[PDB]
């Protein structure tokens, strides 16, 4: 599979990518000089955990096009933007390794965390590798990196051998954490890359990400091996943690630069933990917002408390019966039809096991709103806008511009299944609907 | 330029008007029997002082329509209301002369000081010209004004000659403070007016503004010449000052009624001083808005404090070096390129003595907007809209509809001098650019 | 990237190719049993020397289709013809290695040197490898080649090792001029080829090119290693030189057959020298055309002569200074502002050391186009088209469709750094603006 | 009548203009501080001579809008460009006076002589009024012009009195060549202008037109009075004549600056002469092209000679009877219907006194294009393109892309009056029609 990110002369620039599994999108950005297939140990684990795994090969690496231009992090991040937009990924998590951390930092800084839910940095370059006067926390001076470029240009194939020796810490890990054959494959992948890209890549390593770091607002994870030879822990992760103290910090003892394979077990554990925790963290903050908004329209009393209880139960994951819940709603004495309708919409939306209940009439009759053609006109116009929308805060603001009558019908469109919007947006709509009703 | 204020038979009633310069709006309302062009000496001074000068001709006067109806201050004030609402002026200053003072008093009283920041009364009619029992401070009785009307009806053209004799105090001022040609022009303007309006106007002079005066809440200025023959100082301004003691009172010694031309230097000085207090007040509120918006994108730290200080300094007029500031900006390690670009744009825009400093490379590369032809296209579409715009709030609103990428490139258009927008509009753009960045 | 050269059954026959860099087209035709990537040491050098490098994989080799037909030099040359015509290459240089030398000879003979500027033969097969009665200068008889084919059919994978043993002269060069990993990669590339193509290829080696040689009219270079085991110097290059005495003859002492890698330094040197003669020749015709176009806008006089001289100086590389030239331009009285802008653009473009000179104001104001949004809109539309373009003629042709006003603004976009186009394209634009201005 | 040339704040910038008479367009650009009505002596004469007279008032002058921006010759020329394009003038003559000469020079330089047939400079500013080191032929230094501006600002009305004293050389010419009332009117016109424009205009006088002069390729006329006090002959016209030696030079002895009125007879004579010569000159070069193309389709013989003679006669102005010509054509042997059709089209187009002859049956049936709907479709598509076209050379090229059958029908559309194209474009079509037929 390929995604076109540019054009070089008579040829086009396409990136090889892979899209597997169903769930929240997790983008895995490989490091030098490998490819997307490097994540296979992580990829295997993430697929088991019910995630949607997306991997791609950087330009001039793996199966991607090998142009002789655009080897800078502004172009690398631009490519990632194209990738995310082409696939239309929403609420996705970016995971970068080695060079890949640079792409994450730069994209977030330059394009914003709109589509991004969280970020993870494994074996990061950040904040600045170059050792200069203003940056004494650099790993090595300019002259050093110039040596690497010249080394690759001398003989890239022979370079790869020496490269992977410190990439995996073979003197320690060979025959224990990484096999001879596994290394052999990595070398093949390296050779498969572009000759130009090979020597062009090291110049990108001393990129100054210090300006990109503050723009990271989504939950972050910083992971790094102490036995990292290529990128020394202290010149990278340790100072990176000072720049981003909010980030979850993980130090894997004795892990080499290539810990994705060698210490895969420690990596998976740490990553899957961070992902599951950050997911439930944003689920709770979303559901508590929905609760307060829905309860805002319900009049204070013993009924309000009962509703609050059943809402908490389904939000907590306590598999309640839906036929019973709906029969309970239908039979309520002081609740207004619209209130019952909104509640009916919210319960079907949040309940995982629909159990087999056909779209109830009492909910449908509540949301239609007299079946005014004036109301259904604004409802489709709003529906068009919500299809493009993804953020909850984004979906709520644009919906607020519409009247309470138009909003109710819009909810009815979705309920009847004449509409296909994401849950975050659907919650945006219902919260906006509740807000208008509360002010009436 | 015209503004429709009514309708008379098959024809409509339009008022000729002029809108010049950029800044706080200053509306100049002419007197009898001239036109907006009478302010030309004031307009010249006000334009130099960076104001937005708006003048219009009263119905049946100058280039305005000449209907045979609506010659009362309730209609005159209604016309002014239409003018202010059509142009949507906000925080504007009303300046009236002779008859024009009546419009100011009545509009403020009848329509409220919502759009008005301050008011000025030059050669005022207020509070009441008619000499009666209840008003002994009147200048002349009913019978007198009936004489003027009958005099105009006899021969308005011959009337104009005798009128300007006391309007300018020609025995004193002719050949000294006003030339023969200047008077000639004034006469032409008078003759150019409506025959009906000419004789209808004097009846409006004895209007009772005594009830309108207390309704003046905005800061006021009362100016009047002691040598005023048309409107005697003691029957007008002096008693007006007792009715409005809060007002700034200025008495120009030996000045006649048409002091706008003869004693233009004394008038301008006094007026610009009174105006400057209200103008500097609105300039700061504009700069504090820009400051908060610009600081919104800068990440918290010691650097944020440093920028805010340097911003306050240039806004205050503390002539800071620009070559130094730009080199300081260029060399910051944690500032994003876009951030450096925006600040650079702001500094060149706010710093007076640009000192012939060539368009910095680092700012141009920040504002280029990744040289996306799609981003560059949207920027021009926005530039077309901003070329028409004049207000800061108006420029900010329409800019918000564009993406952050499109906005940055549009700023680049202006910075590179491929675009020509007013400073108020330019600030609207930069503030809109900051708002998008803050939301990511 | 692929180019369809034929069709075999249900599938089509596509050749993998690569197009890098901007300048004179240099087509590199690889030998047996490798691929286009073999040129990587030459390609790297050629890109530095400002050439446009075009490489492709022969059918059944590398990433190209692997059909079981068309393994003859009439088909091989037909394929090259398709490649050249598809890319529409003009004034290009053909460089062949081993088998690749045959394609050059055959194409030139069969299709003519219309698109070709010069040709290069490295480790040539020419004129005739087969040892017969009429050709005693053959390297080996028919039976020998039958042995190779049968050897490949036995086990192609085991064959490759023994092949590369004499291809690189490993007993001498291994560990000195070629590393184990480099050979390893070559083997992988070999295995990656088609099984049929592998055994079909040797039969093409004893092709009689003796009739094709006289048809070479473009300047030729003959390079060969004396230590060549695969193609013995005396049976190949030496007799080839007798057949083509006009050709530039280079003998690399002790170089093996695969000298492209082992003696890459000697090869690059020799090749770039020969290429420089052909490159500089059409380079001058490019600058001479630009000169005539630019001078077309300058009004005749002593100033016109002065400009022409300074243009010739910068084209020769003597002048080198830019700030003085720009100051000289700025102060000229007969030059239209647009003319000053165009010349300033050309000078910054042609002067090698732009130094630390900020983009001059007088050039920006000339190219700004008055800040008409309509000129800016057409300018962006033109700019996207120029981003795709590569040729000088291609850039000039598409630019001529735009108005002089739109063109000037387009130049302004690039000058201001809101645009990124190649020098050949940049010159196309300048000539097009000059053509329009001269025609206005 | 007004033409919108810009926008200032809430108001738009419109220029007052007048379009009188029928024939080739002669644009008259007034000087400071008057208006288009100043040309009345020329306009009356030009209308008698059967020309199309176009006059307009400069911004801030006469009946035009009075903005406070854009008082520079780049803006003045931009305005003129709008005027010419809005009216879609082609083959027009530009005539400038005082300030008006600057507009002519700048437009020609900046926009090209596409729509321009010839140019005239009366009482010119050119080439450079400012007296500096680089320009010793200047009239006065910078400080001098600064005095003029301050004089206008002092008292705009009183300034005019002294201005017209030297403008007309009243000590000499008053009561002889100019009446008291005429000057009075000039003063009124002066007062009618904008207060801002009045003082803004003098700064434009020291504009450097030296760079604009060489771009003048159309036939030129330089007229100037020796007794010119405002613009001394030696500092203006005399040095202008050296810069433009090709121009027809006329020196009116003893004429003042405002010679347009005083020496109107001498001015008209010289002007009408220059126009008549330039008019017949452009007729001959165009008609001889039409002649050769039309004769190309007529078969060689005595008939071909007869046609050429009658063509030369009508082109020369020997208005032959059209009823006779058409009957001569109709009853003529050996002439093909299409040939008769083409000639019939040409004769009705070139013959002045149309006499009142109906679109002949023999012409319509020739032009019908057999009644093919495909031919009628292509004819309309071409007609759309020709409506946009203006040049004769431009019209022929785009028409050549269409088939001879489609071209014939397109001519038929115009002849039947279902189409409205200019004569120059109309000639382009017929020549293109002849060219396709000629190749058969």
């Amino acid at each position: 599979p390929f995604i076109t990110v540019g054009q070089e002369n008579s040829t086009s620039i396409d990136l090889y990518y892979e899209d597997h599994g169903t769930g929240t999108p997790v983008v895995l950005i490989h490091g030098f000089p490998l490819s997307g297939h490097s994540w296979e140990r992580q990829s295997a684990a993430l697929l088991d955990a019910g995630y949607r795994v997306i991997t791609y090969d950087r330009r001039g690496f793996g199966q991607s096009s090998q142009p002789t231009t655009g080897y800078d992090y502004d172009t690398f991040a631009a490519d990632l933007n194209t990738v995310l937009e082409t696939l239309d990924l929403q609420d996705a998590v970016l995971v970068g390794f080695s060079m890949g951390t640079g792409e994450v930092a730069r994209y977030v800084s330059s394009y914003g965390t709109a589509r991004i839910a969280a970020v993870a940095f494994l074996a990061s370059l950040e904040p600045f590798l170059l050792k200069t006067d203003d940056n004494p926390d650099g790993a090595a001076p300019q002259e050093f990196f110039d040596g690497i470029v010249a080394a690759v240009k001398a003989d890239r194939y022979a370079f790869y051998t020496g490269f992977f020796n410190d990439f995996y810490n073979l003197d320690e890990n060979l025959g224990t954490r990484i096999s001879e054959e596994a290394v052999r494959n990595s070398w093949n992948t390296a050779a498969s890359g572009g000759f130009f890209a090979a020597a062009a890549a090291p110049t990108t390593w001393y990129t100054d990400f210090r300006a990109d770091i503050p723009r990271i607002d989504v939950p972050a994870l910083i992971l790094h091996g102490t036995g990292d030879r290529t990128l020394p822990i202290e010149n990278t992760a340790r100072v990176f943690h000072k720049a981003l103290p909010s980030a979850e910090y993980v130090e894997v003892e004795g892990a080499p630069h290539g810990l994705l394979w060698t210490h895969a077990e420690e990596v998976n554990t740490a990553l899957l933990a961070f992902l599951a925790k950050a997911q439930e963290a944003q689920k709770q903050k979303l559901l508590t917002e929905v609760e307060t908004y829905v309860l805002s329209i319900i009049p204070s009393g013993p009924l309000k408390a009962e509703i609050a209880q059943r809402l908490e139960d389904v939000f907590a994951g306590k598999n309640t019966d839906l036929e019973v819940l709906m029969e309970w709603l239908k039979t309520r004495p002081i609740l207004s039809p619209l209130t019952k309708g909104i509640l009916g919409f919210v319960f079907t939306l949040t309940v995982p096991s629909e159990r087999g209940l056909q779209r109830r009439r009492f909910v449908q009759n509540a949301l239609n709103g007299n079946g005014d053609p004036n109301n259904m006109d604004k409802a489709v116009k709003l529906y068009r806008k919500l299809k493009r929308e993804i953020t909850f805060h984004g979906a709520k603001e644009i919906s607020l511009s519409y009247s309470a009558g138009a909003l109710a019908s819009c909810m009815g469109l979705i309920y009847n299944r004449m509409g296909a919007v994401t849950t975050e947006v659907a919650f945006g709509l219902v919260c906006a609907t509740c807000e208008q009703i509360a002010d009436s």
